[PDB]
DNA sequence: TTGAGGAATTTCCA
DNA sequence: AATGGAAATTCCTC
């Protein structure tokens, strides 16, 4: 539905957000998952206010991210995952032009709802732009936000309807950048630690040193640990790594990086090791 | 013409050889261009032993590179440039499922011709595969090989018919990265030599000393030049450039990066220079 | 169209 | 079914 809505008198809420990234899938793949959450489960929504005991059924269709006026993504449906085991909510595929998922809001579980259900479909460019009506364009455009709705039935007869959207969510298959090292050197047996001020840092990073040689023949490489903490969006604690020969009489120039899955490296880093 | 011939008791020679690489265009694209020389110019296709004044025609077509039954190429074929201008000999196209590029080899050129009328389209895997008959597959198979033919009519009325094939050309279209530097410091002087031991290292890539005011305003820059051998895809010989002024009485920090293009820089590597 | 360089979508694989 | 990893084939732009 085009038109907007919020939180009332009671609320509607989500308790926690999606990953902010999560590759959607074309009708030519085959389902390329239900959109998880950071913590490594799943998104989950919840209505507060609501005391009766009668379930409702949360609504969810994907929407627009960017622009500001938040509407049914023209390049985008929400993808109804047949968990045949994994999945913990029961689903219903409705219509308007745009796909939606309607899950049970059971009191049971305190109105909450755990969203492992949802996955993200990617209609063809072409196929949209060529319908008469639509003036978007997909290219370029690729953030998504998830859209939440209820229908809450008062007593008095009336319909209350909120709704709530997700932060946004990139959906294409953004590299880590390094500004300045805490620390610059540090002596064989490690243990001091390191913050680094870049961009991009998320949970799943990692920080690995390495050493070459004039060549270009690596022969070292360790990851050093990073840390208990959320860190931050643009800050990371790395535990500086021991060294592979503790018996240098001589520092020795090494390099670290800062890697985000496969292809996502960050440029070398240098850092010397000082002999005991 | 699956059938395959060689170079009888006359010749029929490559004397210039095409680039190793050459993007191929879809009928998609325009025109991606004709297949050009390492020299700049074009290859250049020779037929020896013809004393004869009458011209023939050397024909032209896209074969396979790889596996070893010289044949069209099912998924690549010759494109007829027009060039209005740049082009410099004359053209025609036939058929036989594939298409054929034929352009004539006079004797006032000593039945020389320059081949700078063949483009390379490229047919669409699925269109291909999809027709009745064909086995091969185009999937990571995108090596060429230009081949011609000439048909030598002898007064004896028999028909002589060499044929030839280019080397191998790859017909198919991440910055910098430094990990060790051979050299730390050198004197005004310059001259010495500095390894860069990194990654990205292509032959396009370019070295470059910067100083700056302890603001950010740019007064020295200059690009060393990099090294005659393919140096290494990972391994960069930079002969450090001379400085700007000998007559210093302390030594002085400045910067280098290695750029690929444009939006290609790595992180400024440090180096001083030491007085006289 | 011609002629490319540089990417962003779609299709494909193991 | 679910993804991670790429090759391919469109797309922009000048």
């Amino acid at each position: 539905w085009p038109l907007s809505s919020q939180s009332g008198s009671y609320e509607l809420r989500i308790e926690v957000q999606p990953k902010p990234h999560h590759r959607a899938h074309y009708e030519t793949e085959g389902s390329r998952g239900a959109v998880k959450a950071p913590t490594g489960g799943h998104p989950v929504v919840q209505l507060h206010g609501y005391m009766e005991n009668k379930p409702l059924g949360l609504q969810i269709f994907i929407g627009t991210a960017d622009e500001r006026i938040l509407k049914p993504h023209a390049f985008y449906q929400v993808h109804r995952i047949t968990g045949k085991t994994v999945t913990t909510t029961s689903y219903e595929k409705i219509v308007g032009n745009t796909k939606v998922l309607e899950i049970p809001l059971e009191p049971k579980n305190n109105m909450r709802a755990t969203i492992d259900c949802a996955g993200i479909l990617k209609l063809r460019n072409a196929d949209i732009e060529l319908r008469k009506g639509e003036t978007d364009i997909g290219r370029k455009n690729t953030r998504v936000r998830l859209v939440f709705r209820v229908h809450i039935p008062e007593s008095s007869g009336r319909i209350v309807s909120l709704q709530t959207a997700s932060n946004p969510i990139e959906c294409s298959q953004e590299l880590p950048m390094v500004e300045r090292q805490d620390t610059d050197s540090c002596l064989v047996y490690g243990g001091q630690q390191m913050i680094l001020t870049g961009q991009n840092f998320t949970s799943e990073s990692k920080v690995v040193f390495t050493e070459k040689t004039t060549d270009g023949q690596q022969i070292w490489e360790m990851e050093a640990t990073v840390d208990k903490d959320k860190s931050q969006p643009n800050m990371l604690f790395v535990e500086i790594p021991e060294y592979r020969n503790k018996h240098i009489r001589t520092p020795v120039k090494v390099n670290f990086y800062v890697i985000n899955g496969k292809r996502k490296r960050s440029q070398p880093q240098h850092f010397t090791y000082h002999p005991v």
